């Protein structure tokens, strides 16, 4: 990394990352802070609330003339869930004075920032009325459309009998309608002024910047001095012995089978590697062993694949199926597992594996905001830095010795079952 950090106060650090690859700069302002179900809805909904307008920008006409001042400057709130942590992150795209007339565009953009920030249009302690009835609105809408989209209510169910040990783990990073409904103007006011004065703080600018002129501009943001140390990255918990099994009915045209596996592999770790190899040859990639045997061949299921989180130490096979086949699905996919246990893998099986993944991650290597993320994650854990050569390196030497590792180290811990109700009566 070419990063140049300081320390703004204490738990609030800044990130430039001079380059002269784009003629654009992006800015991040990413908070940190624990996975909590008591703040995922309230940093959802805060995410929403900050974006749409501000104190001084009071509606979104206002907010969009002030983007458009700014040289057409793109500009956006979210968040997402990482292992044990909760990110609020606000993007912002600026051209660089290198292609302006007369501008300031650096100084314009952080004043933006600060607007944003530290002056949200919050009046006497409570958001205003109009804007938080519609963002809630729209936040609850966004999540009924979630809900109704049955493979991603079936992924998200998993995940809740996964880590049903953890109040917090089961909780997407978006959260949840229940979480949402008890939520007010004044709860989201209190929420913003306790992650303004809590949450670990950096910031990152990459494009044709340098140190000198942004460290001045960065320290005009009054953020007052919080703790230094970020909640654990990764989450891990104790392996099970008995497999627990849920099932939900449902008026449906297909039902869902999903299974949920402990891998225990982080990044980082001596078989990351392997695992995204395993991955492929299971259920990742078309050629995979799921696709090829329990949706072709067999054809009992219309879709089959498998996917894994490196910061949660799991790892999912999701399935859509005609119900009455549950059964023989699981026979299926046990067998397949079994079979890369045992090492009965195909020379083209593992080169097709290693050619996709390769070729997916040298495709993000151009991109400025996979670039960021990047650096965001080596900034949080400075030893596990692979170089693009590195990285091509250790994804082409995974043996299948290897292979058969990480499978025999995989646990099945939870099953899920959407299971359709097509007859009346």
């Amino acid at each position: 990394s070419n990063a140049m950090s300081v320390q703004l106060v204490k738990g609030v650090n800044l990130h430039v990352i001079p380059t002269e690859k784009y003629k654009t700069v992006r800015l991040l302002v990413r908070f940190n802070t624990r996975l909590n179900h008591e703040t995922i809805t309230k940093r959802t909904l805060l995410s929403s609330l900050m974006e749409t307008n501000s104190l001084n920008y009071p509606n979104q006409v206002k907010l969009s003339e002030r983007l458009a001042e700014l040289y057409g400057a793109s500009f956006g709130i979210g968040v997402s869930k990482k292992g044990n942590q909760h990110w609020f992150n606000i993007s912002m795209n600026i051209v660089n004075d290198h292609y302006l007339q007369d501008s300031q565009v650096l100084a314009e953009a952080v004043d933006f920032l600060k607007e944003i920030i530290f002056a949200p249009n919050i009046q006497a302690g409570q958001f205003e009325a109009e804007t938080f009835q519609r963002e809630k609105e729209n936040l609850k809408a966004y999540l009924e459309s979630i809900v109704e989209d049955k493979q991603t209510y079936a992924s998200l169910a998993l995940q809740s009998v996964y880590f049903n040990q953890s109040e917090d783990q089961k909780i997407p990073s978006f959260g949840t309608v229940a979480a949402l409904a008890e939520e007010t103007a004044a709860s989201l006011a209190a929420y913003y002024q306790k992650m303004l004065a809590e949450d670990q703080v950096d910031i990152f600018v990459l494009g044709d910047v340098n140190e000198a002129e942004l460290v001045p501009l960065f320290k005009q943001l009054p953020f007052t001095p919080r703790e230094e140390g970020k909640a654990a990255i990764f989450y891990n918990q104790p392996i099970r012995n008995v497999i627990e099994e849920r099932t939900e009915r449902e008026v449906l045209a297909q039902s869902k089978l999903n299974l949920a596996y402990n891998t225990d592999i982080y990044y980082g770790d001596s078989y990351y590697f392997a695992l995204q190899v395993f991955n492929g040859i299971f259920g990742g990639f078309p050629h995979s062993k799921l696709f090829m045997n329990v949706r072709e061949k067999e054809h009992l299921a219309y879709y089959a694949s498998s996917s894994i989180d490196t910061f949660r130490g799991f790892m999912t096979v999701q399935t859509g199926i005609d119900g009455k086949n549950r059964n023989q699905v699981l026979r299926l996919i046990s067998t397949e597992l079994e079979n890369i246990r045992l090492g009965k893998i195909r020379e083209l099986e593992i080169e097709q594996t290693k050619a996709m993944l390769k070729n997916q991650y040298i495709l993000a290597l151009d991109n400025a905001g996979a670039w960021l993320e990047k650096e965001y994650l080596n900034e949080l854990m400075p030893q596990t830095m692979l170089t693009a050569e590195e990285w091509i390196a250790r994804i082409n030497a995974v043996t299948i010795p290897e292979i058969q590792e990480v499978a025999k180290r995989l646990e099945l811990q939870a099953i899920f079952f959407l299971e359709g109700e097509t007859e009346n009566d």
